[PDB]
């Protein structure tokens, strides 16, 4: 029978070439989405198509509110409704956008989605993972390689991203006994945003020794794959940059 | 005249020995508290006995909420009402217990550790930088043990990891306004009021400088280092103050 | 036609390990070696009946002294010499030993810790660069427990650490060339082959995921995967493959 | 009585910052040098009128060699056999060139780099722990906040450096039992290079977050004193950044 995996803001982008590498390589599939439910939709039809009875898609928001773990609880609980296990955890989805320190949502709203997100979600979605357990189980976090040299204004984006680190190291031990592996990756810059202009896009394409681009979905995903394979047995509370030597590069 | 520092959690403990070591310094201080009311009030009247109009408390929860942000801008806001300045923040508050994987609801949890030990330092470090020759500089309680972290003690160990974070994204930013941004992190320090002696001494016995925790003065003389003229060109930096604790392999 | 690799140190062990499964995926191999002669000849042997004549063995010393260029050169060069090409460089041997701060001289302790573990990786990276569908990649091996080091083994940490800001320098410095290069770092893997179970016992116990070490298999699955298509992007990163051992607090 | 230091290439920059602000503090000193003979003794001739009897010049080659251990053992007997003691040892002399992978033969560059930012610092500890067998002993090593931000060819300097942070820490952990101390200091960019021209400085200079200056000699050694006063007296294996956030900015 086919292991399965969430995968959170699997909509586009990362998300998506994560969830689609995991189908294809056997995995049974629920599709997290908060906004993007077209986009949702399309792809698990599409993997459907493929296999039929292998994807669904399960809508939350990852904001952090007192309602949180249950929504966190609820988005593994569909996993084992459609499914009947929950063998991987991919924790992708994460807001990104300045907070300057020094003077559109309320600072209260910044911390509950920045935090949320990228690591109060992940802690959530890491208990109810747990809770709920021969096999290879695994939960692998998707960092960032510039946590150290963080971009200027995006403090809690960055303090996300750190506490997910420490997620990471923390869960890996706790979790060890019961056989589950904690692990993560951490592009440096892939698929650039919707919104940024071809010109400044160039801009950060040059600063990557590697190639002098960015990271493709499906390299990001390549790591993810390796992590929750049978080649990756040993290995817990590690994170891979998938950077291209981005973050050695001095100002 | 005298520069003013905002200390929290200094009521006792090592807090207290920031606070006392900021005042001995020449420092007016702020004594942020949140239970320990008649701790914080006893040590401002000492201060205040040895030099007058040199220390005042501000009482406020930092556990997360809709509310927090006020009450982060209200501690610094005591800080100038009192001294009409605020050079120094010293963000030393912080809960600590463990939290499995596997009396409080799990959200009460998440919002007191991360609340009390990220979320907080970035509402006053935000508060102290827009209320701003001057030594501006602000001083965050890390952990030397955050990569080799206490068992279940996840949003605890999440809670000083974004600490860090904050200590290297303020840095950068506030740097063009001359406020500088640095970290102390203690290993094992004092050790907890409620444990035995006999655990107490399990953990002596790791430290490979002296088999002992250290003093709260310890913790607070690399504060004061950071925080004087000697520490100017120093911003995004952590000094571990852990007697070697966090070399030891398992 | 078949890429090439050059595993030093392959006759044992882990390296032993990597050459195989290297050869496994479709890679002629030189094996390299320093006393193990028997090991080295009888793997190559394995190998070649395998695949007819895909495996050369090299014996060098890969201590640290005048001749060290030269015999990295000739390894490098054995590997041409042997198959037409050098597409894969995997930096294995090692000495480890303790050196106490307080019967070989100190100045041969030095030479055989630090040339094994970070000159003769540098000198052989070297050599390989200029040398140079294409797959290039170096895979160093380094240490989980670098920042938890073994008590009196400062030389061999020295060494292992130097061999990070290799791996970190060298990255960048041949990313242009589109040679990556990237490390594995072992927590406990195999365990020395005389030590007693119970002592064995100990290191296991130690060891969050499963109380064992890892195989020499495990290793080189790390090793694999960094050479492969998949990691076509990842450069300048280590791999801990210690199920958790440096995570682990005193 | 007066307590006593070894720094070495103290002659000039920071090393003789170092110098000045121990014997100022109260050491006497060995202000150890290579070439800078004219510079050591001009400095040794300055404090002694300050204080008579309180510094000497000792002359050392810290290349590596098979005779590198014996040089850093006369180093630290100069220390006695001038003062009777020797409390406090300070790894700063440092060669620091570019040696890129693709007039010096690579055996020299080698020696050179890793001898002087690494192999020497051994040595000079083993032989400062060694004759030790009322005080407040120490070691601080000159390290390198951008030694993850390598420049680029600098492989040899850079894991030469690295080789240090080992050593600090290594030496933390089995010298804690001694009563000494081991830590680092580690500059991003101070003074600048006395070849570099003024349009070059500049450039350097508005990298620096923190003034858009490089920092002073005097600025360095401040942390120096610091951890071997007794206001550090619970800090081993702790290296601290004196960059002015240098570290912190990405590409
Ligand atoms: N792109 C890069 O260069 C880069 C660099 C460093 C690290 N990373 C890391 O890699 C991962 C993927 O990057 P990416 O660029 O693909 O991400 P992205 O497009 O910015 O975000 C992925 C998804 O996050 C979900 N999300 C955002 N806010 C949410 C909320 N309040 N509740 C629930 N879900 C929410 C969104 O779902 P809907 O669209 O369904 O609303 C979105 O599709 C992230 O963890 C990221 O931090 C990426
Ligand atoms: N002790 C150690 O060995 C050690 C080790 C590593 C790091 N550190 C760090 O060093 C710092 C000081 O350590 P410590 O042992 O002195 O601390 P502590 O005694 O555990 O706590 C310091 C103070 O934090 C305040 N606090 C707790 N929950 C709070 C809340 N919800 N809102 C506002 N304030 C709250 C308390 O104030 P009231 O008493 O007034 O209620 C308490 O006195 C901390 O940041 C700690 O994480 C300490
Ligand atoms: N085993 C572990 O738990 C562990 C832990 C952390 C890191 N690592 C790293 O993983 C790698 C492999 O580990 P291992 O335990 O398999 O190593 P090992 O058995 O200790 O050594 C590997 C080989 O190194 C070669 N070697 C030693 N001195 C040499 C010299 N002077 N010149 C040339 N070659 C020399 C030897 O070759 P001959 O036998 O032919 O003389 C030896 O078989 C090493 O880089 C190691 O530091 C291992
Ligand atoms: N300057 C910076 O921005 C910077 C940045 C990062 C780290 N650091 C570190 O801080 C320390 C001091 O920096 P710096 O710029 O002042 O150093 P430096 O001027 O580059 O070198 C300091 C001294 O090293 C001695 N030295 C060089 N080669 C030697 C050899 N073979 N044997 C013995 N001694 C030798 C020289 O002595 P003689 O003059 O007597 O020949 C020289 O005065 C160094 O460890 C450096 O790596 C400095
Ligand atoms: C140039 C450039 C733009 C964005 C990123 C980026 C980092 N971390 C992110 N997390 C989320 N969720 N989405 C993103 O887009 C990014 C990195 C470099
Ligand atoms: C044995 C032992 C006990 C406690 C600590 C400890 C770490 N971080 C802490 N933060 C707060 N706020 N209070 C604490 O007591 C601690 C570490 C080791
Ligand atoms: C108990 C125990 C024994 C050995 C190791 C070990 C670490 N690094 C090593 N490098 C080489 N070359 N050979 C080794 O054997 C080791 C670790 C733990
Ligand atoms: C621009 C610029 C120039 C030099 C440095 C520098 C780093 N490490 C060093 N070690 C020694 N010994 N001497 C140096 O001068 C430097 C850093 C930045």
């Amino acid at each position: 029978e086919a292991p399965a995996a969430v995968v959170t803001g699997a909509a586009k982008r990362i998300g998506r070439a994560i969830a689609v590498k995991l189908h294809q390589t056997g995995y049974r599939v629920v599709i997290h989405y908060h906004n993007s439910a077209e986009a949702a939709v399309s792809l698990a039809d599409e993997l459907n198509k493929e296999r039929s009875n292998t994807a669904v898609v399960c809508q939350a928001d990852l904001t952090n509110s007192n309602v949180l773990p249950a929504s966190c609880e609820e988005i593994i609980n569909s996993c084992f409704r459609a499914f009947g296990r929950c063998d991987v955890l991919v924790n992708n989805a994460s807001a990104f956008y300045p907070t300057p320190l020094v003077q559109g949502k309320t600072v209260e709203t910044q911390v509950a989605e920045l935090i949320g997100t990228n690591a109060i979600a992940p802690f959530l979605l890491t208990m109810s993972f747990a809770q709920r357990q021969s096999s290879n189980l695994s939960i692998v976090n998707l960092c960032d390689a510039m946590v150290d040299q963080p971009c200027m204004a995006f403090s809690l984006y960055n303090m996300g991203k750190h506490a997910l680190v420490g997620l990471t190291q923390s869960a890996a031990l706790e979790l060890a006994p019961y056989g589950i592996r904690v692990n993560g990756v951490a592009p440096g810059v892939s698929l650039l945003p919707v919104a940024m202009g071809e010109e400044e896009k160039d801009k950060w394409r040059r600063k990557v020794p590697l190639g002098r681009r960015e990271a493709s979905a499906e390299q990001i995903a390549d790591a993810v794959i390796f992590l929750v394979s049978g080649s990756a047995q040993y290995i817990t509370g590690s994170i891979i940059k998938v950077d291209g030597g981005l973050s050695l590069v001095h100002a």
